[PDB]
């Protein structure tokens, strides 16, 4: 009875901790799933081109997709161009910039973690970097190999070298290690940077931690009682528009709100702690 | 109890990202039979138009079949030849090639991901640029390779050729991966192009985001409102008419609506912030 | 009936040990698996950086997660640029440090119990020792053996030594048992440092064991009733603004406590035994 | 029905007798993985060092770990330093002493009962006496072997030695019968020093069985009591805390008791058979 709704509060509570989960377990799944079934390196002149696609698209194709997914990218930019001076307030100028770097950086998430796991299996590296064409950064890699390394090194992923081969499997092994190196500088400079802006943030804030834990929990259910009011608004008002059609009647007036309140109740909010509003609906019924 | 209806909330809600999730994983699940079971390339001067057709046949198929699924084509286009101006307006006469664009780039989704799929597997693409019989593009292949490159090329997906055939194992590497840099090549700009034209027709909205929210809301259920009264106008009409054919009687009247009112609420909406109506049939009611 | 009823009194009450028991279960399941599957050592001269990372950077990643997760470092560190001296009281000018020291040394314990098994499975150790190039700690691995051992000390992961390949198993064997004598020396010195700063901060602690018990189900059942006062006013505060904006009306006065009562609640508690509070919302409603 | 609370209440009575068979299960399935999966002896001079640290530093954890869990050695250790006096009352100067010596004894039986299962598979010992380097208890082990068994005594568990290899077998067998004779010691001398000190403990008691089971009993249920007193007295104090902020009032006066109670119920219970009181809470309420 009690124990199926206990365990449910601690699950909701700790909401953002398991989407974040899952959106690491099914990266690693899909990276063990290009580098098996459909990659496979040509050894060709086509190296540096072909181990730079699959690392860098499937990275920005998570970009746009984190765009389309965001709530409120949609609530910032509709109806942008009726009235461009609604976005940039002139007390405010700067907060549409605070906005837009919120969206970018809160979609960073899985690009960022799609270039680690594919960094940590170093097999787009190693094709990757056995094109590389250039006088530094070879002298590096072939230090004390025969003559040979400057020319057929791009042939080392399929073997096919007449360089005896076990100086093959000691090349493969030098790459191989060069890219696990370079996936955890990323993830350990990311977090850091992440937990940068983050305290940085809260540091800067105007409210207090027990004001702002009223103000998420107003925010959340002030959606949910806008469901219901334009739920239950559109219930009478195709009942109103059905009956006058089918009867040839004349309607009663339906009191709605006009398009000066549409507007002004979707604007942008920003706290004021001398007249303390929690949200820009709240704004425009205490002042009008 | 409540279990049960808490977890279909939050999948009716995200129902855009399912629908397309089903509509990816049947194009791969598909093009992993055509080319394992059906696809077999002859090794001929027929290789140009056999991998062609494999390719963009299959798509033309899918676009026709987004047309018929579409509901708002038909909605548009029915009793079009009765009055063609009720479809082009005088006030608005651009309107009808942003509703045809709309149907046609909402269409073109399951063209796209067939096109992907089928190049990041290159079975067709190298069964195609095999017979190419072309001055340039076929230097690109054979650059340094030995001189029966520009007269044996199309037999190397069978084998069959005189060539020392480990040559034939690193032509076949180079055309396997020059189709799938081209199929993220795809997937990138297609991707970058729906979201800058979903941005851009959100950005010229004519209301904001939270009057945009009602007009959703109510679009959705006053085609749930009219299926219900067609269906309780058609039980009292059947009604009528078995009555008085089995019993010889004369009929009472049944007031219906005329055919210039049926007409009028079949024309295409658009948006006046000076009387805000949320619909065409929500327009002719308030005006008459 | 009562037999599930009397299990989990037991299990709820042992709580802090089975959070760190699945910590400790789930940091060994995490090392078996990039020792096994990702990890494999290069006989290279890169041998001191590519073992060294495997070590501590995924220590340096369980360090931030901690702070993260930790629910009173946001606590204290929200708005603190408001008023910087609300965390800086005058009275008591170093509680500031005990509290800060109190969020580093709960986050360290996942760094050090990874620490500890990356060390009792010698493997990472191996891999790093091998690149030593020094002068001391050369002469102690290379006691016995012969004059290749000085050179040649990298490449005895990987076999591929000319030096009667015995002598390279009796080499890994004194390696893999350096880190484990060393990974033994961490736990039993990180567990009486963990018991001698405990027993320090309850010997100077200012309450006796009775008052202490009723202090921790006080704190615990004020932030129960305080999700439940800000969900009971947060609901009459969202149907106040929604009545008010679709039917143009002019609303009620919501009474709310100010701004200077909100960050006043919001200071660090510290307990005085001439006037007891438990909380600081207890001491702001009893002065005012 | 019946069947089930008949079967319970021979359990929960037999309950300090299957938290020992529990804590001896788990040692042995402890000590059957270390031996098996991560020790392996190297055939070096390090042998004394490796063998005596998988011996006494898992013992070293297990003390701590009694000490952590022990629910009456926070009892007694909190608010020391405000007035150290109350630890060492001038009437019984030497209970101090008795309940500190009461904490060790009870949490020595998990580090005994791993150095008798350790003993008990001779493996952890083998390799320690094997290195050992001295004058007496080497002629013991080499008695009847030949003169190499002076220098290569620490090789005998890897094998690789030159001296009959059907000597190497009978001297591993010598010193694995030499640790289960020390192994055996240990739980025969352990298991005499606790029946000694308990009883003599019991023998020295103030009152006889029968008020000691009431004792017990009761001692039980005040702990109960407190937690019901506690979890009712809380939720009232906060309900009073939280409508005299939202509402901006003023509080009724809230009785508690004062610091010098808190303190006084907080002291080292010690039996008087002249004025019989059975806890430190019924002392101070009985005097005043
Ligand atoms: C990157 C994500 C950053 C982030 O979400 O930090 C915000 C949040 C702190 O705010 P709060 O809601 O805990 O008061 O932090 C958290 O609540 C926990 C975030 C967990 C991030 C790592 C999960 C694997
Ligand atoms: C359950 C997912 C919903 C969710 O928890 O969203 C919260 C989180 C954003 O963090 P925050 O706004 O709560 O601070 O957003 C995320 O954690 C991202 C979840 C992505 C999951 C995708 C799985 C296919
Ligand atoms: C997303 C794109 C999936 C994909 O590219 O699969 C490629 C692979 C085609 O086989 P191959 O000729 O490339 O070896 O397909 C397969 O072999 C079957 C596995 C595809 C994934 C199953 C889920
Ligand atoms: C892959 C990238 C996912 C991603 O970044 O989604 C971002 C979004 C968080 O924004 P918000 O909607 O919580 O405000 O997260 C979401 O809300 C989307 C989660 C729902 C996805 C469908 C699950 C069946
Ligand atoms: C100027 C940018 C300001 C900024 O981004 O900080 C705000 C935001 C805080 O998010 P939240 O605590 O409200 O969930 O911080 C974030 O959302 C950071 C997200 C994590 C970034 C990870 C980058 C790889
Ligand atoms: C290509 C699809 C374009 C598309 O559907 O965008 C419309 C929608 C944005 O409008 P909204 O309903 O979220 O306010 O976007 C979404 O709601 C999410 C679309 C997600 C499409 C990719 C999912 C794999
Ligand atoms: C449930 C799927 C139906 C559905 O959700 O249709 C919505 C979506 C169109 O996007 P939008 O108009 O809601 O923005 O249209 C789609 O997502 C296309 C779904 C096609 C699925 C076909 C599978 C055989
Ligand atoms: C849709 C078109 C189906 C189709 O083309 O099937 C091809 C194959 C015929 O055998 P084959 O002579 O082409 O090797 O058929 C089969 O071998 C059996 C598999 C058919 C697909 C399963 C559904
Ligand atoms: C060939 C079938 C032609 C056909 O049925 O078209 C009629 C119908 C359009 O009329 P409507 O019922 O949608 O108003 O179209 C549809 O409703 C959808 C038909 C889709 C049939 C193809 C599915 C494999
Ligand atoms: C293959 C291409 C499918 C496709 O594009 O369907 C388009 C249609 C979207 O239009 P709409 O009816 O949602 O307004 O989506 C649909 O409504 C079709 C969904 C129903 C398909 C049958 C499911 C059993
Ligand atoms: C002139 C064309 C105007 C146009 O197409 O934009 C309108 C439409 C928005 O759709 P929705 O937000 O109402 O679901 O946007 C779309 O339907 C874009 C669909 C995605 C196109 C993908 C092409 C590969
Ligand atoms: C390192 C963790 C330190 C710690 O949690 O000690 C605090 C607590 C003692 O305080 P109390 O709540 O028992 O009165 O100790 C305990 O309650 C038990 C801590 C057990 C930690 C090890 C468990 C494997
Ligand atoms: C159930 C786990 C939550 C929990 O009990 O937290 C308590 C403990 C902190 O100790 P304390 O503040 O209670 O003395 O914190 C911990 O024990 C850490 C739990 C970490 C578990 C992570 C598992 C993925
Ligand atoms: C987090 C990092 C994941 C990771 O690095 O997996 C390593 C491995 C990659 O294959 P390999 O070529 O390195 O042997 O991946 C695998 O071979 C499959 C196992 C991955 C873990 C499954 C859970
Ligand atoms: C990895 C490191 C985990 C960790 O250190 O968690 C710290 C935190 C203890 O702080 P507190 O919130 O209990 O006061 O413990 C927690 O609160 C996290 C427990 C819940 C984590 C999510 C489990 C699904
Ligand atoms: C100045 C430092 C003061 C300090 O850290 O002691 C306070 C804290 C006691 O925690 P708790 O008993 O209130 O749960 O003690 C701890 O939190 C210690 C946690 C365990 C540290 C282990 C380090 C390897
Ligand atoms: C059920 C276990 C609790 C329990 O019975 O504690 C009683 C016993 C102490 O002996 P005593 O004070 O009853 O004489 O303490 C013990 O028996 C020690 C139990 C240790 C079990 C640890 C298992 C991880
Ligand atoms: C606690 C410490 C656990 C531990 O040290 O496991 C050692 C072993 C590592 O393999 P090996 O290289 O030492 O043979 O790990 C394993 O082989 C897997 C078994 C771990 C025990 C299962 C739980
Ligand atoms: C390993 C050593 C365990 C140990 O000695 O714990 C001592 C403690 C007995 O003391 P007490 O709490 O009965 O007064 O026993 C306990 O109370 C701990 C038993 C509960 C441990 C958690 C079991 C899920
Ligand atoms: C001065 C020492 C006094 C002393 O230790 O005897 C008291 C105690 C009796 O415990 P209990 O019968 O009250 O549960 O006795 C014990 O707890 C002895 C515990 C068993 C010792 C085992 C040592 C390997």
């Amino acid at each position: 009875m009690d124990a199926f709704q206990g365990i449910l509060k601690f699950f909701l509570n700790q909401k953002t901790v398991i989407g974040y989960s899952f959106m690491a377990l099914l990266t690693v799944g899909s990276e063990r799933l290009f580098s098996v079934v459909a990659f496979k390196c040509p050894c060709s002149t086509e190296n540096m081109t072909y181990g730079l696609v699959f690392l860098f698209a499937p990275a920005w194709v998570l970009l746009i997709l984190g765009f389309f997914l965001n709530n409120r990218s949609w609530r910032l930019f509709t109806g942008c161009c009726v009235n461009p001076r609604k976005i940039f307030p002139r007390g405010h100028s700067c907060r549409f910039f605070y906005v837009l770097g919120q969206i970018t950086l809160s979609s960073l998430v899985a690009p960022v973690m799609w270039l680690s796991v594919a960094l940590l299996n170093g097999t787009f590296y190693e094709c990757a970097m056995s094109g590389t064409r250039s006088s530094g950064l070879l002298e590096l890699i072939c230090k004390g190999k025969p003559k040979e390394c400057w020319e057929e090194l791009h042939k080392v992923s399929c073997g096919k070298t007449s360089m005896l081969p076990t100086v093959n499997e000691e090349l493969k092994l030098s790459l191989q290690a060069q890219s696990q190196i370079l996936g955890w500088c990323l993830i350990c400079s990311a977090s850091f940077f992440s937990l940068l802006t983050t305290c940085y943030a809260r540091c800067r804030s105007k409210v207090s931690y027990l004001q702002l834990s009223f103000w998420k929990t107003y925010a959340q259910k002030e959606k949910e009682q806008l469901e219901n009011t334009f739920l239950d608004y559109a219930n009478k008002l195709s009942e109103r528009n059905l009956k006058c059609f089918f009867e040839n009647k004349r309607p009663d007036p339906f009191p709605m709100p006009t398009f000066a309140a549409w507007e002004a109740a979707s604007e942008l909010h920003s706290f004021h702690q001398s007249q303390q509003h929690y949200s820009t609906l709240h704004r425009v019924v205490d002042n009008g």
